[PDB]
């Protein structure tokens, strides 16, 4: 059994009294709902309020979300209830506290009295000429325009970041990682940090654009998109590696599918169309995160159909990740909990088997491990598709789950 929970949204830093402090009162509900891991925001000093422009990595007290004591307290609370903590690791780029003699912000400060992470432009990818001094290696991946991109091929860089990551585990209690903007460096580099820090899991955010048509809708065939994702996992170490990826393929298809196009939910081989259908053990599914949803809303799930999104990922192969707002703010708390309960009770895991029973525009029906049947869609009556022995146990707007 494994169910993730993103424990913050894009407005969290703003929480009166501190975000971690407020999360303490949510721990028991999260644990009781069957969550096994909670993904927490980037914990260090950041030039940006949300934490995605990290500077003094060791300076946890400067975080807008709360300080080290407050963070350790939350992680300890989660651990007391048997839930693990995943930290949002932002290492593609970094902001330097000080300017060099060129007036460029490229002299770093790790946040400790000694020289840990006190880098210079020599650690900035040479091709990021907005900040580099031309001496470093070429960036192993994509660039982040608003800040210096780090040269992960630099030995001191690899050594000091691994040192830092191990301190997050030993000093704050983090168990695992969420690799922010993993397209920014190669899978080979991600392997260095993953293999060198032994996380219970390392879920990478590898976000590639999805193929779409002239009408704006994603193509039915998204094999190229999930292929990129499995190729990343292969390169990071495959089955032996703790690394895995967010299933953006499933997110994109699902966004469009629920709009009366549920025939999109099966590929020509009879399998789920996203990463879930090719390497479920490595696919972390989700309805929305702080980027696609929340106040950023870069690619929100159709608002009136969110529970169909959860009826899908919570009963299916892959590792589902519940979004904070959906659980505590949309009034779906009991319904989501019931779905997680059905998943756990029937022993459904990331590798459970999926047998699709119906895949028409307004009706998708699937059977998992021969023990659960789920339906989503605007077509009310699918009773002729339900196998004998199955009784309904959860249901709401345009979705229903049976157990037999
Ligand atoms: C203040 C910056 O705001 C913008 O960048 C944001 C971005 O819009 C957010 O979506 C967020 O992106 C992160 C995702 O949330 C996360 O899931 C993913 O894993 O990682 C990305 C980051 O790679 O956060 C970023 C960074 O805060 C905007 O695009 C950016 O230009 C802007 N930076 C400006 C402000 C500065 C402040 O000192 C300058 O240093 C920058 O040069 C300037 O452009
Ligand atoms: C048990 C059913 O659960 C789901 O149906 C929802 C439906 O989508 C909602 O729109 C809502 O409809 C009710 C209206 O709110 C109400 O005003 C109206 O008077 O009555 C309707 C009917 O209840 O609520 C229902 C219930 O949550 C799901 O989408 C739907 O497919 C499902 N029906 C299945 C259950 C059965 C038992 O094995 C069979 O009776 C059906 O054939 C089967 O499809
Ligand atoms: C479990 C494997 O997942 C990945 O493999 C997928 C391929 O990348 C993808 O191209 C392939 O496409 C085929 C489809 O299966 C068919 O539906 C289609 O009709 O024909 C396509 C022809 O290629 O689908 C693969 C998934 O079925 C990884 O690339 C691969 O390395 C993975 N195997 C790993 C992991 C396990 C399972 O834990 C080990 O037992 C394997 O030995 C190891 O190699
Ligand atoms: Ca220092
Ligand atoms: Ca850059
Ligand atoms: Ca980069």
């Amino acid at each position: 059994h494994q169910v993730l929970f993103q424990g913050f949204n894009w407005e969290s830093w703003k929480q009166s009294g501190g975000w971690y402090n407020m999360m303490m009162g949510k721990v028991d509900d999260i644990a009781a709902a069957g969550v096994t891991h909670v993904w927490l925001p980037p914990p260090s000093h950041s030039v940006s309020n949300e934490g995605y422009m990290p500077g003094r990595l060791y300076d946890i007290d400067a975080s807008k979300y709360g300080n080290a004591a407050e963070l350790k307290s939350l992680i300890g609370a989660l651990h007391g209830k048997g839930v693990q903590a995943i930290a949002d690791i932002v290492i593609n780029h970094r902001c330097a506290d000080y300017k060099d003699s060129r007036g460029i912000y490229c002299i770093f400060e790790g946040g400790t009295s000694d020289g840990r992470l006190d880098w210079g432009p020599h650690m900035i990818c040479r091709d990021d000429t907005k900040y580099s001094d031309g001496t470093a290696n070429l960036d192993t991946g994509a660039d982040f325009a608003a800040a210096p991109d780090i040269d992960h091929l630099n030995d001191r860089v690899q050594r000091e970041l691994k040192e830092w990551l191990l301190w997050l585990k030993s000093d704050l209690g983090f168990d695992a990682w969420r690799l922010a903007f993993a397209r920014g460096y190669s899978p080979e580099m991600a392997k260095v940090y993953i293999d060198g820090t032994s996380p219970s899991l390392a879920v990478a955010e590898v976000w590639d654009n999805m193929a779409t048509g002239g009408d704006g809708k994603p193509n039915y065939d998204q094999d190229a998109h999930r292929q990129n994702l499995v190729n990343w996992v292969d390169k990071v170490g495959g089955a032996a590696s703790a690394g895995m990826v967010f299933d953006f393929t499933t997110k994109g298809i699902l966004n469009a599918a629920v709009e009366g196009e549920l025939w999109r939910l099966i590929d020509p081989q009879g399998k789920a169309p996203g990463v879930m259908g090719w390497w479920p053990a490595k696919a972390v599914t989700f309805v929305d995160n702080h980027d696609t949803g929340s106040t950023q809303a870069m690619w929100p799930f159709p608002s009136d159909k969110v529970m169909q999104g959860y009826a899908y990922i919570l009963t299916h192969p892959g590792i589902p990740c519940i979004f904070y707002d959906h659980f505590f703010n949309w009034g779906f708390k009991d319904q989501i909990a019931a779905l997680v309960a059905i998943r756990k009770r029937n022993g459904i895991t990331a590798t459970s088997a999926l047998k699709i029973l119906m895949h028409e525009g307004d009706a998708y029906v699937a059977e998992i491990d021969g023990k659960v049947v789920v339906k989503i869609g605007s077509r009310y009556d699918v009773g002729a598709v339900i196998p004998a022995g199955f009784v309904t146990s959860a249901h709401g707007n345009d979705y229903a789950v049976w157990e037999k």
